[PDB]
């Protein structure tokens, strides 16, 4: 089951080292700008989610009381996907045939401090179409799958799979890896500042406030 679930997971994963060090550095400077702007109060209420070791910045579309009861906000509640995201990031993904033109209407920047993390979850299937596309910046890390170990540590202490995520790499989740298994990130795998950009398409018939 474990080696067999790893196979099934790997089946729904795709990765490309798509961004040079130089491109990563250009995008990383822009990510810093977004942090500065948020701090100057320039963004709408629901654009910035601040947690202790994790800040999240929602563009294009955002989502919210009850587990798996995520609801989209009136678009207009979150800020526009900025121009540098479109041109530095989404354009390159469109160019290299990772996703089609017009797919993306949601870009979320997660900014991680050292020892930051994200607990076990599935990207909510009722809000987002598949595939989920993520691009990494500032440093290398790892994305874990099958995150039972975070909650039941006597029985188990390793994930079903651990996937390295390099600076400048693109990770694309679908089928089994996006739908039938959790993913998470461990504090121990974020040794220095990491940021990731998550590019998604919301469902038309996604539930809404
Ligand atoms: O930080 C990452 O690479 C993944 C985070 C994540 O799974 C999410 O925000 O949906
Ligand atoms: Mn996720």
């Amino acid at each position: 089951q474990k080696e067999e679930e790893a196979r099934k997971v790997k089946s729904g994963i795709r990765q490309m080292r798509l961004f040079s060090q130089d491109e990563c550095a250009k995008i990383e400077a822009r990510i810093d700008e977004v942090v500065s702007r948020a701090e100057k109060g320039l963004y709408n209420e629901h654009t910035v989610d601040r947690a202790p070791l994790r800040n999240k910045y929602f563009f294009g579309e955002g989502y919210t009381r009850g587990p798996g009861q995520e609801r989209l906000y009136p678009p207009g509640d979150v800020d526009e996907i900025p121009e540098w995201v479109h041109q530095l990031v989404i354009q390159k993904l469109v160019e290299h045939r990772v996703i089609p033109e017009g797919f993306v209407n949601s870009a979320v920047i997660n900014d991680y401090q050292p020892g930051g993390c994200i607990v076990s979850h599935v990207d909510p299937i009722h809000i987002f179409e598949r595939p989920i596309v993520s691009v990494s910046f500032f440093s290398d890390s790892a994305l874990c799958f099958g995150c039972k170990f975070q909650f039941k540590p006597i029985r188990v202490s390793e994930p079903v799979l651990s996937l390295p995520v390099r600076r400048g790499s693109v990770t694309v989740l679908s089928g089994y890896a996006a739908d039938e298994i959790t993913h998470c990130i461990r504090p121990q795998d974020i040794k220095e500042r990491r940021a990731v950009i998550i590019l998604r398409k919301t469902r038309l018939d996604a539930p809404r406030l």
